[PDB]
């Protein structure tokens, strides 16, 4: 394979994320022969640990992925550590030492990635000092991987963007969105543009409505403290949902380079309508899970760290509208919630029913292209065919495909993808500023109404697919949710 | 169900066909509650048999379909017989007696079907006398079911049509084509017109080529005597293949009535090009099966009743061209042979590869809509998607659907369909004169070259999918056979 010559500095290199996802993902890239000799990993955090102590943390991190110990050790030799506080301008010279030390040790000509696996409050600070204290490579490239969340509103997001642009150009900024890193999500473009029958049908003339569903069976359980101010709206809608919707709504690009892809996606984002109070109440539904049937499924209000009077949303459902010629009048439905019927991340393209009359008792119904992303990748197509009856009549049948075990096992985890992409300088599977700003602008209009409590808070039985209002939402346009559970 | 009040007269009612297919198919229609009180079946042939003797023939015919004996007997009471020679004008009064006897006995107001399950030489004769000797109902309808083959060339077919039109209008003539009676073949129209994504793509702008395959693993074995002068060309191509091609090539009808359907099909038939000697050699391949690997698979030349110097075709492959705006430049490939790799009656719609460039090592390939008719009904769609690789790349995946056992078991046999349709007066699943004449005109041009031996006779290993020339046929237009065995 072609060797990837890069140097990655992990801010928050002792954290849970670095141990669970980051390091093993890097190890996988090494096992696959991508990272060979010319690469180094510099871990950093406040806590002091000498190289020997750090390497053990790295060793444990990749234990469940180690099959050949000698291979693990060869990899560990590329790791170094330095205790350091990010708010200490002077302490950055220490870090610069380590980085330049590693650069010489493995003969890495520039090419530096700075992964900020730290709390958001440190994002801008770290950036300023990466430039001012001279940590940025003078050759190759310099890329900054920003962890979730990129802001908590448009203002905060915009401020963050300003602090970061002081040291980097937007094309050097790789914000983390793990849903964009999911293999199945990257199939959307291949299915659409790769098959003229679908490419030519990806518009208002053929499609009735589009559906994006991020269903989870888990409750808040653990992280209520943080989740009580974020809700489904910011936790899953603003980031995950909106960026998938962007892959679907995008115009047809001039080519498949991240640049044209982004331009095409932005063409749709700039067309997305932002709602006012009256419209939020019209096109959106916010809900909170109550008890299920089992005692084990207690209401949201009884979860650890949840205020007894919380009006937070554990479920969101809504209709997006793109004022683009190609999507004129096509509803884009999105939903995401906790304590639902099943875990399911899927996209449903519902085509308009044909108008040809067969004379049958059952005329043509809506065809559906379904792309299942989680739990297991699958592609299904509901088509109109003839029923096995004496009198001519139509009926829908479901064509199906599912990933094989060879596919399932060779599929890279989102984090391995994102990192690998950043090293390659490919922004296709990353949201740019324009996408994020609009996603926030859109979500902020909704949040404003909820914060002001000028919209209803529906409820739902823990284990259903949401409040009934979710169904009535679609019914108004004569639509229904494809996935029922 | 709505009662079907009809009276059917079976010419050749002692024959193998009447016993194997005809009678049981009628019994099924009775079991399904369609035929109730007002119906009668008059069997006829030269051989003398009294009612008691005939009913036993009918009883044995439906033995393997009898689960309730009392039900079988109730059905048998509707049968009568009369010995009769079809060339005896005077003996027709006897038959008229039986028919009118049955008509009174079961109170059937007209509605008569005359099934000619006799050798072709008797078709015209029987027709003349049905009219002249007054056997045609004066009320209701009168329909004539003509068994295969309807002619053996255009001239003979045209003569037959003339003799029959002396007593019937073309809309009363129901020629037997059991392939049109196959449930899956009737799905073509539903899939196409019932799904706009396919309906809008059923043209030269989307499709690369169309493929019809009637593959058989059986050799001539039994009927070589008849088969040696018919060959694959007339045995499977002229009738079965051509009429399926008609369901695919047809324009889009004004409605789904047999009239508009036929008009649409004829729009294509009238556009079909007829070849000359040079063109037959260019667009067609004729072959005869040689030995396989196993001794059991002996060459055609060693089959019972096959002349040691026979140049007969046990396999045919060819390219059809429709000079219609919508099919301009779209090849229609057809193939049918004996001693092939597998039994398979399927249709493959190969769509053009998309021209969008992804930059991948593997660009978009041709999508394929496959409709499998025999052995088991299935619908498959080969689509372009993303491969499970690190570097973005496309790959084809196969979506699939297969008939359930509920479908398989509730699906009516071709003969039951054809009869049931004739009683309903529905000609949708029947070739009209226009279709048959053109089918013959097309086949005759080819036969002329073969008879004159001004075209090569290829050969193939018993068990392959044909001679290599079959592959080279498609390769010339940059195509290949979807089904490989
Ligand atoms: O949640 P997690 O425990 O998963 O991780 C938090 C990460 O942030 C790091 N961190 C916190 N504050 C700073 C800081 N001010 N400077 C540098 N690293 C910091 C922590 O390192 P640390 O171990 O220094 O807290 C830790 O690695
Ligand atoms: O092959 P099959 O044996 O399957 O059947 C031939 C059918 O044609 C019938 N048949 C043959 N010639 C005449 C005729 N000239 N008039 C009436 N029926 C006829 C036979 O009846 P039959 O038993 O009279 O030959 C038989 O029922
Ligand atoms: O569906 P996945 O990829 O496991 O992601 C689900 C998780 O996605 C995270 O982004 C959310 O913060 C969590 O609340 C959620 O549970
Ligand atoms: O494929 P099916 O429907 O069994 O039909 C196959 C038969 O069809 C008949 O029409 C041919 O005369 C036979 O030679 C052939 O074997
Ligand atoms: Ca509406
Ligand atoms: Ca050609």
């Amino acid at each position: 394979v072609s060797e990837i010559k890069t140097l990655v500095t992990f801010f928050g290199g002792t954290g849970d994320l670095a141990k669970r996802k980051l390091y093993p993902s890097v190890f996988n890239l090494y096992k696959k022969g991508y990272l060979q000799k010319h690469f180094a990993i510099v871990g950093t955090a406040r806590q002091a640990l000498n190289d020997d102590e750090f390497k053990q943390l790295v060793r444990d991190s990749i234990k469940d992925f180690t099959d050949d110990q000698a291979q693990a050790e060869a990899f560990i030799e590329h790791f170094s550590y330095r205790a350091h506080d990010v708010t200490d301008a002077a302490s950055y010279a220490v870090l610069k030492e380590a980085i330049e030390e590693a650069a010489d040790k493995f003969d890495i000509d520039g090419n530096r990635i700075f992964y900020m696996s730290v709390a958001p409050r440190f994002f801008g600070t770290i950036a300023k000092y990466l430039k001012s204290e001279g940590l940025l490579a003078d050759t190759g490239y310099n890329r900054l991987m920003i962890e979730k969340p990129f802001g908590t509103s448009y203002d905060t997001a915009a401020e963050l963007q300003n602090d970061l642009e002081n040291a980097f150009d937007d094309n050097q900024l790789f914000r983390i969105n793990h849903y964009l890193g999911k293999e199945m999500v990257q199939n959307i473009a291949a299915l659409r543009f790769g098959n003229p029958i679908f490419d030519a049908a990806w518009n208002k003339d053929y499609i009735k409505n589009v559906q994006v569903t991020l269903s989870e069976v888990l409750g808040v359980e653990e992280r209520a403290g943080y989740y009580d101010t974020a809700g489904a709206l910011l936790d899953m809608i603003q980031n995950h949902t909106m960026q998938i919707v962007g892959w679907l709504a995008m115009e047809k690009p001039e080519s498949f380079t991240d640049k044209d892809i982004r331009a095409a996606k932005n063409a749709a984002f700039n067309a997305l309508k932002i709602y006012d109070e009256a419209e939020v109440n019209k096109y959106f539904v916010r809900a909170q899970y109550g008890a299920g049937d089992s005692a084990d499924f207690k209401p949201y209000l009884e979860e650890l760290d949840v205020p007894a009077d919380s009006k937070n949303n554990t479920f969101i459902a809504g209709e997006l509208q793109f004022d683009l010629p190609r999507w004129e009048g096509v509803p884009f439905y999105v939903r995401s919630g906790k304590r639902l019927a099943a875990k399911q991340t899927r996209v449903d393209i519902v085509f308009k029913a044909g108008t040809f009359n067969f004379g049958s008792e059952q005329e043509a119904q809506e065809a559906v292209l379904s792309i299942i992303i989680d739990p297991k990748g699958a592609i299904e197509l509901k088509l109109n065919a003839k029923s096995v009856e004496d009198a001519f009549n139509t009926r829908t049948i479901d064509l199906g495909w599912t990933v094989s075990d060879e596919d399932k096992k060779n599929t890279p985890e989102p984090y391995e993808r994102m990192i690998h992409d950043t090293m390659n300088g490919d922004g296709s599977n990353f949201a740019d500023w324009n996408g994020v700003s609009i996603a926030w602008k859109f979500v902020d209009a909704i949040s404003a109404v909820y914060t002001a409590d000028k919209a209803p808070l529906e409820t739902y039985k823990s284990g259903s697919m949401g409040p009934e209002a979710s169904d009535k939402l679609l019914a108004a346009n004569g639509d229904a949710w494809v996935f029922k559970g």
